[PDB]
């Protein structure tokens, strides 16, 4: 129903697509408010260090625990979710997504370079709810797109917010015939019936040749 | 070197972003009636518009050359993997259409793919508005590579942190003895979150 997010990062112009999706109206309404922070608000030093050399050694710098220690604490209280994407994560789903409709505080915590030591999620699980998820199996620059694509499969599902087992066959609409091609015919039959099954075996189809795993 | 053209009816959503040039076209200038939606009713009925074919190939054929990878992203598209990434990496021109409502007419690929490579994939099992979040994603991995198990957890400074310390294997300076460390968190991690990329049941 209404849902407060804060999302943390030190890229917060990353941000800007979501300040553009979102309706005013549910804004006004008060059923959603996204706020974006940049994490070197909470350095200590004059020089704004988020990232030092990994323990261990290794290639890449990791995000100081300190600075996002200092971070979640202001934001997080012990009824918030905290989201970090990472690509060592579980997968987010469209269930992750509907479950997390309903929680009335996310926030979520972008990492760059080669992470966030993972102190800051152990001492954070000690009193929150912690979810290390992945948005694919690909590797991203950092969490801030894994936070854009978590946020709109999040909120295109509490109602009226973003106005709006098998893989869906294709459509079509007007004009009847283009470059020689005709809206498939059963479409126009008016039996429902039939209509009903071509599509479902479109559908079948198609998950046949492009998700096999799904069967 | 690559040069990457989206195209979208929400220009503004893309916003943000040398041998590389990404290009954002709205569109709607290329519309045929200024005073007619781009959308129209699915034939066959179904809840949600359809965007028409009409505007769509008037926008390609501008845009596109016959060598030209045409990238749709899709709710029931191929999974786009880290695979798919490299395969991209080595293109000089991607061109990713961008749809909105209930999406695309179909015959615009269908007949892209007469004279070009089309490419349908999905970024996710899960739903999004249309295709812009995807293009976001899909730039991001492929543009970073242009010229097996998950990774465990790292630490950096201070050693002893709210009373937490980093594994002392970490501070050992042992090569082998941290390698082995780590191969085992990742297996650990791997085995817990993603057991089907060892060939489990999920
Ligand atoms: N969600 C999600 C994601 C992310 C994601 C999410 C969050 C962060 C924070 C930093 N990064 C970058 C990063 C990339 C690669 C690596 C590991 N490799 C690097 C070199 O050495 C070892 C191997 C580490 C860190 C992130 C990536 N990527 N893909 C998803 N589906
Ligand atoms: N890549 C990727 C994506 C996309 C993606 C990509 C492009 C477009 C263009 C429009 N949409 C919206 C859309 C949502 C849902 C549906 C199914 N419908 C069936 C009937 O009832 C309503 C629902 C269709 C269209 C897009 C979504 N979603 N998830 C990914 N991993």
């Amino acid at each position: 129903g209404s849902m407060k997010i804060d999302v943390v990062t030190i890229f917060p112009e990353y941000l800007q697509p979501v300040r553009q999706s979102l309706p005013g109206k549910a804004i006004d309404a008060g059923l959603v408010d996204v706020a974006v922070h940049d994490l070197r608000r909470w350095t200590h030093d004059v020089h704004k260090s988020v990232d030092d050399s990994p323990y261990g050694g290794g290639p890449g710098m990791v995000m100081k625990p300190t600075v996002w220690g200092d971070a979640l604490d202001e934001i997080c209280t012990s009824e918030t979710l905290l989201v970090v994407p990472t690509p060592a994560g579980y997968p987010f789903t469209q269930e992750t997504a509907w479950q997390w409709s309903t929680e009335d505080h996310l926030v979520i915590a972008c990492g760059r370079y080669e992470g966030i030591d993972q102190r800051v999620a152990d001492d954070a699980a000690t009193r929150m709810r912690v979810r290390e998820v992945s948005i694919g199996d690909y590797v991203l620059n950092g969490g801030e797109a894994a936070a854009l694509v978590i946020i709109e499969a999040v909120l295109r599902l509490v109602p009226g917010v973003l106005g709006n087992s098998l893989l869906e066959g294709p459509s079509y609409t007007r004009p009847p015939s283009w470059r020689g091609m005709d809206v498939p015919p059963v479409l126009l039959s008016g039996d429902h019936a039939k209509i009903a099954a071509w599509r479902a075996e479109q559908s079948r189809q198609r998950t046949i040749e492009r998700r096999p795993d799904l069967l």
